[PDB]
DNA sequence: GCTGATGCGTCGACGGATCC
DNA sequence: GGATCCGTCGGGCGCATCAGC
């Protein structure tokens, strides 16, 4: 049940090359993160835009290392006012973006550290660390409330210009997405609610799931799995990040990975390749 | 300033019952 | 009586605060 991320598709259907190469990864403790050598890892990975959630780290806090990185010089960090050391999101950029903002709404009022929006020429970027249902699913009426808050917002932007959503959505869409469907429909992140609220959000904006998109039916491909009891080394995981796209730029497409021999976290990283 | 405790946030292994 | 279902329970990791020094 170990799982091969097959090689890099470079050339969209049309047959247009790559041009724009995004990597998202949920960090789980940007410090950590890098004293683990996840900066080597992107240097090797060299994407135009990287994407970072669960940073745990407000913004003066961020390693010297942060500053030493010439091909993605442009960055912005949030961070959560009154939940330090949680949520936290990153996003930095080869090329400048004409807009960036924060939140879904009332970020002012709500410091949640938790999207990043992003505007570039052909584009919006969305990245988001989607707040987890918790343990005993004690917060799930929260991420209800949310997801629908955060449907609502997405669909007004990508009824401007194409959207790219990616992040830690936390929630594995179908039976197919974790290892364990069955033992898990009361768990975070595989409940009803959580799974309904992933396809209301396909529908409604609408977006599609691009590793899904181009792998229907492939199986065993996670994105994260638990430090607890070696799940990793078996691959025991559940596909929790996502690259999601607008409909019109599925011609742009390229492909999407995983990359499940990057070290660092206990999520590993996705890829997107784009020809725009 | 430093270490290590505690607090907080954040499910697969296992044993036993049930299915035919 | 092997496969499956089901409920219980021990438990890695990061970061903030706190105690001790
Ligand atoms: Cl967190
Ligand atoms: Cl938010
Ligand atoms: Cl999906
Ligand atoms: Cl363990
Ligand atoms: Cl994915
Ligand atoms: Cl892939």
């Amino acid at each position: 049940a170990l799982y091969e991320d097959p090689p890099d598709q470079k050339t969209s259907p049309s047959g247009k090359p790559a041009t724009l190469k995004i990597c998202s990864w949920n960090v789980d403790g940007l410090r950590a993160w890098i004293k683990k050598k996840g900066l080597d890892w992107v240097k090797e990975e060299a994407p135009d835009i990287l994407c970072l959630q669960q940073t745990k780290c407000s913004e003066n806090k961020l390693p010297a290392e942060l500053q030493e990185l010439p091909g993605l010089s442009h960055q912005y960090w949030s961070a959560p006012s009154d939940k330090e050391g949680y949520s936290g999101v990153g996003l930095l950029s080869r090329q400048c973006p004409l807009k960036v903002s924060y939140g879904i709404g009332d970020e002012e009022h709500d410091q949640e550290g938790r999207v990043i929006v992003a505007e570039f020429d052909s584009f919006v970027l969305v990245t988001a660390y989607v707040p987890n249902a918790g343990r005993g699913l004690v917060r799930l009426e929260y991420r209800q409330r949310w997801d629908e808050a955060f449907r609502k917002f997405l669909k007004g932007l990508a009824s401007r210009k194409p959207l790219v959503l990616c992040g830690n959505l936390n929630v594995a869409h179908e039976e197919i997405d974790l290892r364990n469907p069955k033992g898990n429909k009361k768990n975070a992140g595989f409940t009803p609610q959580e799974r309904q609220g992933f396809g209301e959000l396909l529908q409604a904006v609408p977006l599609a799931d691009s590793f899904r998109h181009l792998y229907p039916n492939t199986p065993y491909a996670y994105t994260f799995w638990t430090y607890m009891m070696n799940a990793r080394s078996k691959n025991v995981g559940w596909r929790l990040d996502y690259f999601l796209l607008s409909h019109s730029l599925l011609p742009a497409l390229c492909d999407s990975k995983i990359r499940s021999k990057a070290l660092g976290s206990d999520h590993c990283p996705i890829t997107l390749y784009l020809a725009l």
